[PDB]
RNA sequence: CCCCCCCCCGGGGGGGG
RNA sequence: CCCCCCCCCGGGGGGGG
């Protein structure tokens, strides 16, 4: 058995309808898979539940070829009494297609995907509106993950359809052996895996606890595996130690402050600008992550193959001066919201938001912070009651497409209220990212957002803070964790020595 | 039941990073 | 880590008894 610690905040066993961007889903990485994965910076196609697929030469039809003799988990809830098929991908695609889903009504998939049926067992027709060159990347996504049909048909049966989302079956190399609500999950590995079995047959993972509390449990054997933890307490940790290691990892992992467009004050382009520049950002970094983030002077991250060599300067870095030039005259009074959980990209908000009321203060912009909880907060979005001035966010992914980060978080859309958090609409913006889809050529892909990119950090609908790295710590006893930019970790490797 | 062919997975070996 | 080639095994599919 492996315990590994992890922290309860926003934990789910359906991604398809948790927020989008706060989670990499180490879970459900495990027990679903997905038509496809990717792995590398370079953007190949690790064929999953598809074998294989071709596009046609109008690039508008899209074939999956699917893999022969894959199990759906024999559980206590369900006996499958057929294998993964095409049926299967139909159906879990055209649920979110709508034939509530927040990461894929904020890319708008069912403005980009006109169909999607069997044209035999074994082989899957997408049909697109337009060609479009993030599609497979979306279906590589950690929310993009295949449900089985014959379990969501036998329990719209007996009106149950909520038990698929509270007691899975999948295709993936460990299920789930039962759970506890903020407490633990039982996973047993699944021996009738498609693929390589899994080493380590049993693994709980613990969500009960805090990060200050996870290496506590972990230098007390309680686990063997600690996710995020404490940034104070990794100065109490050595790299040289034969008892345990640690291992990080850059990718999409940003802290930022989004600017409410509904409030007539934020359009003002010279206030935004002026509070860009009244932060000390450096001073943020150091104290906050001390030195597990980089101040972001970048929505694209370096590790993606989207990133454009060559980080410029940005325009709106700190000058004091010139922010108190600007604003102290304005005599001006902002609500800034701050979401009371643990956050992946930010280890203190609370810490944060007071520095930044510091920076502004001195600014002469007076700040009243306001402590809000996600279920409050998804409530006034979803009711379009949200009266914040400014909102401290972030967005994580394991998915380094950014038609996947950059288009939920600023594109137009009314259906978007739970990701563009800036209210923000702009045309040209938009332009941008719809040329970025209609090229399959990388570099021609990047230009485009690279342009989109540039235009953010001249509009400023958002301050870009912190790229977050993250940490593990591992046992010495454990071997096969791999942390990569490109998704969870991937517990079917993991082994004793 | 058997025999071709295709495909996928796993393992072993050899060659090249 | 990976990628070819070979062998073995397992599974699926197609064709022929
Ligand atoms: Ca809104």
């Amino acid at each position: 058995g492996l315990t590994y610690c992890t922290h309860a905040s926003g934990f789910s066993f359906n991604p398809q309808t948790a927020d989008a961007g706060t989670s990499m889903n180490v879970v459900t990485e495990q027990i679903y898979n997905k038509l496809f994965d990717i792995k590398n910076h370079s953007a190949t196609l690790t064929p999953m539940l598809a074998q294989s697929y071709s596009i046609s030469a109008d690039g508008k039809e899209i074939l999956l070829n699917l893999r022969h003799g894959v199990k759906f988990h024999q559980t206590p809830w369900f006996t499958p009494t057929r294998d993964f098929n095409a049926e299967d991908v139909v159906f879990s695609i055209n649920r979110v297609l709508g034939h509530r889903f927040p990461y894929f009504d904020s890319i708008k998939l069912n403005e980009k995907i006109k169909s999607v049926t069997a044209l035999s067992p074994y082989q899957v027709k997408i049909e697109l509106f337009a060609p479009d060159s993030s599609i497979l990347s979306h279906l590589a996504s950690q929310y993009a993950i295949i449900f089985s049909q014959e379990y969501a048909y036998q329990l719209s049966a007996d009106d149950n359809l909520a038990q698929l989302d509270t007691h899975p079956v999948g295709t993936g190399p460990y299920q789930v052996k039962d759970y506890v609500y903020n407490q633990y999950v039982r996973l047993v590995r699944n021996e009738n895996y498609w693929k390589k079995e899994a080493k380590i047959e049993h693994i709980i993972v613990d969500l009960s606890t805090d990060r200050s509390g996870r290496l506590v449990k972990f230098f007390n054997n309680e686990c063997q595996i600690a996710s995020y933890p404490e940034v104070s307490q990794i100065g109490l940790l050595k790299n040289d130690d034969k008892h345990y290691y640690m291992q990080s990892t850059d990718g999409m992992n940003l802290a930022y402050l989004a600017f409410n467009f509904d409030k007539p004050l934020m359009r003002d382009h010279e206030i935004r600008a002026a509070i860009s520049q009244s932060l000390n950002r450096a001073r943020i970094i150091h104290s906050i992550y001390h030195n597990t983030a980089t101040v972001a002077n970048n929505i694209i991250p370096e590790v993606s193959w989207a990133s454009t060599v060559n980080t410029p300067e940005f325009e709106f870095d700190y000058h004091p001066k010139i922010a108190k030039n600007k604003l102290a005259d304005k005599n001006l009074l902002l609500n800034l919201w701050v979401i009371n959980e643990e956050q992946v990209y930010n280890p203190a908000p609370f810490k944060m938001a007071e520095m930044i009321k510091w920076d502004l203060a001195q600014a002469g912009v007076k700040v009243k912070v306001r402590a809000v909880t996600r279920p409050f907060l998804t409530a006034q979005l979803r009711n379009q009651s949200e009266n914040y001035d400014l909102i401290l966010s972030g967005w994580l992914a394991g998915n380094l497409d950014p038609d996947g980060f950059m288009r939920p978080i600023l594109s137009c859309g009314t259906k978007n209220e739970l990701t563009n958090l800036s209210n923000w609409c702009n045309e040209e913006f938009d332009q941008f990212m719809d040329r970025a889809i209609t090229t399959s050529h990388l570099s021609s892909r990047a230009k485009a957002y690279n342009e989109a990119q540039e235009l953010v950090l001249r509009e400023l609908p958002i301050i870009p803070i912190a790229n977050v790295k993250r940490i593990l710590v591992a046992n010495s006893r454990v071997k096969g964790v791999k942390m990569t930019p490109f998704g969870s970790l991937d517990f079917s490797t993991l082994y004793f020595i």
